[PDB]
């Protein structure tokens, strides 16, 4: 079987998120985000780590882009911090905030790197939470649209690729069901209402994008764990049907088709959990087709039958499914599956169901890297993980999936939302830890040079 | 979770096919079908059994309909023999042939039974095979359309529910890949060409139906074996992705969306097997949406990884998948799997992928039946099989699938295409065998009274 090459304009990328890298949390007129406030609540984050400084990319962006150019990155995906642009979410635009992203975009373009702008990575301005509960109010649809249009107007001439909501399923479920992320709520009814409003906000911004960036490409990015049945027991295959629909189609069908899947809807309706639908909602959701599906991928999930008095280790929904360890894949040191074939499966499923091109917006390995004498980081484990995923992407392309690019997570080490700094993801080590910022110096890991060679050969040497 | 009831207008049905029941193979001007000719080839059918007489429904239809009314059937699904209506396939209409179906439809309507007319059950007139190779020629599109339009014009005022091609995947694959059915060809290239022509014929007649029967409901019926992965090994899940797309989406995506799935298309193209596409084909296929998906269901299929030098007992496609026995399902005395949950899974998959209502056009158990003195046939095994499938349909309805009805296969015993009469499917035993027509008398089996009670309670008592 001859494999197809990676296409000539394949976006070999790397990625970050604003709160995780920028720092400068109160500089240049930036307003408070919900994460600025949440992470300072005692006990919320490991060792009290927060984004006040992070890795200081706000001040060190020129050095970081110089490293990207040394690597030969074709694309860099970053998020814009809404609270830098509209400190209060709505109201007056902050020109100094826009100017940072203008300088970053110019730095990228001057080095031949395609910017991929992510509108939203979980950091809605605290003022919108204070005023109306942020994602629980339809008011956010127009406020988010005004913010997005501002970015489209300022940067649409120079940015072709845009991501709207990044991992909506995570920020909504962690914020409103698990209570782990802002606003720290544990209420499924509120979760599904906020989720519906986020769906409308995504659709509204895509419609606006067609007016302001007619030659651009836009899509949401979904945190996709493809589901597997444990085996060929009919009840386990049925559990897989339930899980793939409830965990995955629930989001991606809205993004692609503007419709929630019916079995999941009817289940929520039987629990009194389905969202409130207003006139015009379906019309808007259906009339906002994206150019691609963004995919954040780390692992698959295997499921089995879960009786109605069952699991609510394993997690699941009684009567629908429960998770079970997959005996046929390796695991990371944090019990995450390592399943590169699962990435090919997920790509195939998206092409098969929606016929959409895919931008892989995030994939990477987190591990406790050691800085050895001479400023050397031997992260062969990260090379092995990335190599295997890139190989499976090439097989998915050969199968016929249109993959637009691959953004490794992450370019530099960064702050995790709740777990501090020690589990590192970067190609570039940042010298700091949970106790202090040290000197924040950037140190290329072995994986940096491996990926440099991948890009130079367009994937022929992995 | 309590099960939902069956909807009040649920079509409790039973079904047959013209060649399998009618007889009267050369009466009232009927022309030869491809099956009249094929079954008379020596050695082709068990003990030389053929459709010359079958169970003589052509002459005994009044008694058979009287039995349906005694059972309280809500619907009877039958096929129309094209060669009775157009003995030469095209050319002159045969009024005596139409008159049989008119008399049958009047008998059904006089007893309050909904006719479900199936346009095609494998019996294209031999004259069209001789003239141009039947399904291998685009000429059949207009000839099939003129036949269908004739039926719509004569019967559309009295028939709401119509099935177009019944089990296209079977008549095409058995006729052109396995050589088991007419025309006895074993050539994948020819199979995919004939299949594409059948797709166009289906779409053309649905378009005609929208004009002639504006209040009717129409759809194709697909012989659906839902695929399962053997286990959660990523390569086996990938084999399942390949198999479901190649075996199932290849047909149902064309019916629902007018498009072949891309990974399967690209594989066939790499083998030189993809069909020839003419201008206008995609437009026609996309503009012929059905009201429902018909489903003929007997069993699921489990698959596993198949290396490129592998199977092509097990069957499959090297590099894509191969079948494997599922250790987690029962079997009939003929080694067909018994998997009622698989029916729920298939119904869920069709709703989840296509949002279509489903008419279950065929499901039943074939087994030897013993005629006991006093005209008693105790077929508790058939009751058990049907009960378990109906129970799973009720669960699919509860999940949110719109199931329009359920046609048990079959109403009376009938002639098998290749295997004679001994493996019986009816609610009504027919006293004949492979060697003799005996007296052709109809004898109600125990399952007849069971289904009568199902219908009386609208499925509440199973
Ligand atoms: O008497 P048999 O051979 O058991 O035939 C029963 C009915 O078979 C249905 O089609 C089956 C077919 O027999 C299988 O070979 C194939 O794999 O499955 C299809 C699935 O529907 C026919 O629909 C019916 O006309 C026969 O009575
Ligand atoms: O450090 P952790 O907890 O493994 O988190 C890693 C990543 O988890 C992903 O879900 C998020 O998209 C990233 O923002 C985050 O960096």
């Amino acid at each position: 079987r001859h494999l197809k090459p990676f296409p000539p304009e394949f976006l070999w990328g790397a990625a970050s998120a604003a709160y995780q890298v920028e720092g400068a949390w109160n500089e240049d007129g930036k307003g408070l985000s919900v994460w600025d406030v949440f992470a300072k609540q005692p006990g919320r984050t490991f060792k009290g780590t927060n984004g006040d400084v992070a890795v200081d990319h706000y001040h060190r962006y020129q050095e970081d882009v110089a490293l990207m150019a040394e690597m030969g990155l074709k694309a860099y995906r970053f998020s814009v911090s809404w609270s830098r642009v509209f400190p209060d979410g709505n109201g007056a635009v902050n020109e100094k905030g826009l100017d940072f992203y203008d300088r970053l975009i110019e730095e990228l373009r001057n080095h031949g790197i395609e910017p991929i702008v992510t509108l939203y990575h979980w950091d809605v301005p605290q003022a919108l939470m204070d005023a109306y509960g942020a994602w629980e109010s339809r008011r956010i649809i127009d406020d988010f649209d005004r913010y997005a249009v501002t970015l489209f107007q300022r940067f649409g001439d120079r940015v072709k690729y845009w991501v709207t909501l990044n991992q909506q399923n995570i920020f909504i479920s962690f914020g409103y069901r698990l209570g782990l992320h802002p606003p720290g709520v544990k209420d499924m009814k509120r979760m599904y209402e906020a989720n519906h409003i986020a769906n409308l906000a995504n659709a509204k911004v895509i419609q606006s994008f067609r007016h302001y960036v007619p030659d651009g490409k836009i899509g949401p990015s979904f945190a996709y764990s493809p589901m597997y049945p444990y085996d060929s027991r009919p009840e386990n295959v049925l559990a897989f049907e339930n899980a793939e629909e409830f965990q995955n189609h629930w989001w991606m069908d809205v993004y692609a088709w503007g419709m929630y899947p019916q079995a999941a809807w009817n289940y929520l309706e039987s629990q009194g959990l389905e969202p409130t639908v207003a006139p015009g909602d379906w019309e808007l959701l259906q009339a906002a087709k994206p150019d691609f599906m963004g995919v954040n991928y780390y692992q698959t999930t295997t499921v089995e039958h879960n009786p109605p008095d069952g699991v609510g280790t394993s997690s699941g929904i009684p009567g629908l499914f429960k998770t079970v360890r997959n005996p046929h894949v390796d695991t990371t040191n944090w019990d995450w599956a390592i399943d590169p074939v699962g990435l090919r499966i997920g790509l195939r499923r998206i092409a098969n169901r929606y016929q959409l091109p895919i931008l892989i917006t995030e994939n990477g390995l987190g591990e406790f890297d050691t800085l050895e004498p001479g400023d050397i980081v031997n992260d062969d484990y990260r090379i092995d993980y990335l190599r295997r995923h890139v190989q499976e992407i090439q097989r998915a392309i050969t199968d016929g999936v249109d993959v637009l690019g691959y953004c490794a997570w992450s370019f530099t080490d960064l702050l995790s939302w709740l777990n501090g700094y020690q589990k590192r993801y970067g190609f570039v080590y940042v010298n700091r830890d949970d106790e202090s910022e040290k000197d924040l110096r950037r140190i290329k890991k072995k994986s940096f040079y491996w990926y440099q060679r991948v890009i130079e050969t367009n994937g022929a040497e992995l």
